[PDB]
């Protein structure tokens, strides 16, 4: 079994809604990014790639490469997941922590778990997401952006 | 074995002392929270619940529910731990990292390990806490508040 | 198998270059620290010590003790690693995440993996490093300093 850690941040920008863990969540402002900027998933992806010892989402799916523009992060995830399985690993489980002041991630979480467990091809019981604010402190607390951490266990 | 990640933050406020990992630590300012605002423990709790795939402390013990007011976080911990054991898991080990500029967590750490290992019902050797500042950088570095991360392994 | 989490931050200061994961990386400003201030490694070290349940780099190699001045963090690492092996543990694998806006960690990463895998005495396949910025947000995003997280699995 191997461990892995991930982390991503994205600045709010423009109109909403935002995409987190696959769910289109309505919010005043949106998020700025080359891809769909789904922080929850990018975080999960790195943690997954990290366990696989394949580096990070950045070595694999460049900001520069235009094809990755508006890119559905779930695709990136599924691919990084493919390559991981090829390296002969299998999902132990993943845990994602969304550090955001807003919007309210809570109600969307189950749907996220559905999307993530699908992409990874596991049971929801192997995919856990949770959320938390930084109590008005920090860029996250100021509403400047969303951050997200994630850890994962591969076999 | 399953992994889990947690993270909490609390703004300083009012008179001290503060409570971290169960220890009443003297400090000029205190911490603002619905419960006792023990960051070290909330962080541990989420990480524990995350491994159990039970979500987070928020789905289980609401800011809104008044009973959780001034609430001894160790209780919340012990309960989240109970439910976890019921799901058939057992403590692999936990690691907590306190990111605070002040007060000096160091001298209180052993007592924390005592409290945490009790609550979890393991040996201190399965509970590790450590501390670090952000070098005057950030809300933590500015003394605006304390943050704390934690990871855990369940079986 | 045991888990472990680490985290460090260092303020930029003076002339470059900086040292991360062992690599001397050229950059305008440098980093302020009692030791060489290699964040990547300190982060790895704590995570390693955390899994071993030996506490943190701070309980073992003091800012105050002058010998640790300008100290090659790899030494600190190798020692913390020694003591860990003595406690009867062996490297499962480690994952390091550098949260820095600049300089570009990417090209130096392989050399880092070489240094880290040497120090730990494992194969590069057990040492993974990755990098990420906070999108101009935060002290890291403002270029005020570098932060770094790391997780580790011991056996
Ligand atoms: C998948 C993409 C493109 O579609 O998504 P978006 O960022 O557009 O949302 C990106 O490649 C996802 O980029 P991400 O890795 O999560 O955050 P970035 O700040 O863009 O990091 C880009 C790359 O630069 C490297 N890097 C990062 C920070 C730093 N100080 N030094 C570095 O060398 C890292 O190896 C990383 O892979
Ligand atoms: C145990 C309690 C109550 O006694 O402690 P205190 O916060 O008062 O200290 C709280 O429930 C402990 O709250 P905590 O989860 O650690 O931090 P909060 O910022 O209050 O998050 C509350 C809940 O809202 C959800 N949430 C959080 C942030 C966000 N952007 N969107 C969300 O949907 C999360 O699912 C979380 O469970
Ligand atoms: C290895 C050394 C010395 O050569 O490196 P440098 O910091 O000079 O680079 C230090 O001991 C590496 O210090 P580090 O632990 O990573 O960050 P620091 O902010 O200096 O934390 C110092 C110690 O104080 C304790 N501590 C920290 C923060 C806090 N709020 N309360 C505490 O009690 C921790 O137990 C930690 O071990």
């Amino acid at each position: 079994m191997r461990i892995g850690h991930g982390f991503d941040v994205h600045a709010f920008g423009g109109e909403g809604p935002i995409i987190i863990g696959g769910v289109r969540i309505p919010y005043e402002k949106g998020l700025l990014a080359h891809s769909d900027g789904d922080v929850a998933l990018h975080a999960l992806t790195d943690a997954l790639l990290g366990a696989a010892a394949l580096g990070d989402i950045g070595k694999l799916f460049p900001d520069t490469d235009p094809a990755f523009k508006g890119a559905d992060s779930r695709e990136l995830l599924r691919e990084a997941w493919r390559r991981i399985q090829a390296k002969g690993y299998t999902l132990g489980n993943v845990d994602v922590t969304i550090i955001a002041q807003a919007p309210k991630m809570l109600p969307h979480i189950p749907q996220m778990r559905v999307f993530i467990a699908e992409d990874l091809g596991c049971h929801m019981d192997d995919v856990n997401v949770k959320a938390t604010t930084t109590e008005k402190l920090g860029f996250t607390g100021r509403g400047e952006g969303i951050a997200c951490e994630a850890v994962a266990l591969l076999i």
